[PDB]
């Protein structure tokens, strides 16, 4: 159906990133953050305690240049674990690939995907209200996914861990990702800050 359309729109925007500094995933993982967020503040209109766990709603994103992570947190809706499984309908639970899903494609399928331009595995953490925190790790075919062992340290939200590639190290440098989420973050709504370092104290850094 639909399906093969979105699919192609994916391969479209991915391959053409890879001309041009193989930047969508970033874009991406702002912008999927800032939908999370409209998220939570839209079910705040009718719930009245929606942001009890976490009264902020924020983008942070730090980096890890000697362990070669990247994170990237919102306290968006977060995810129940019920939704990590589902995913983006496309992933399955691992040792079972031997055995709708075109609106995920439409949706997250870009961010997903593109994210393994840079990464060699996806990390998701994240916590959804009425629902326990857990992890979520995949290798862009299967995933695995446990209660987070620290249980419940985001309140609400979900953090992106991308263990980059030795080959991307390079965009662990601050100047690298404080210009590119500068970039791509001047229409977001909502602050995202960046973990930099001033002159030596650390703190985050709002970009936008
Ligand atoms: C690939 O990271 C995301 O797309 C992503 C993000 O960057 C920031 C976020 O806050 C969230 C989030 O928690 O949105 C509530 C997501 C998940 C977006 C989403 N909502 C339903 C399905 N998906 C896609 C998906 C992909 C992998 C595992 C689980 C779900």
């Amino acid at each position: 159906f639909a399906f093969q359309a979105e699919v192609n729109r994916m391969m479209k925007l991915i391959i053409n990133s890879l001309y041009k500094n193989k930047e969508i995933f970033l874009r991406e993982l702002i912008s999927n953050a800032s939908d999370a967020l409209d998220k939570i503040r839209l079910i705040s209109l009718t719930d009245e305690n929606a942001l009890a766990g976490n009264e902020e709603l924020t983008v942070k994103i730090k980096c890890d240049k000697e362990k070669n992570l990247l994170h990237v947190t919102d306290t968006g809706v977060g995810m129940t674990r019920e939704e990590l499984v589902k995913n983006l309908g496309t992933i399955a639970k691992s040792g079972t690939s031997e055995f709708s899903t075109s609106e995920l494609i439409g949706q997250f399928g870009v961010g997903f995907y593109s994210a393994f331009l840079v990464a060699d595995k996806v990390i998701v953490t994240s916590k959804h209200n009425n629902d326990t925190q857990h992890i979520w790790e995949s290798d862009s075919n299967e995933f695995s996914v446990i209660a987070d062992p620290r249980g419940n340290t985001l309140g609400r939200g979900t953090t992106i861990t991308l263990v980059l590639k030795e080959e991307a190290s390079d965009y662990l440098e601050l100047d690298t990702i404080k210009n590119l989420v500068k970039k791509y973050s001047q229409f977001i709504n909502f602050p995202i800050y960046v973990w930099s370092s001033k002159t030596t104290v650390w703190d985050w850094e709002l970009m936008n």
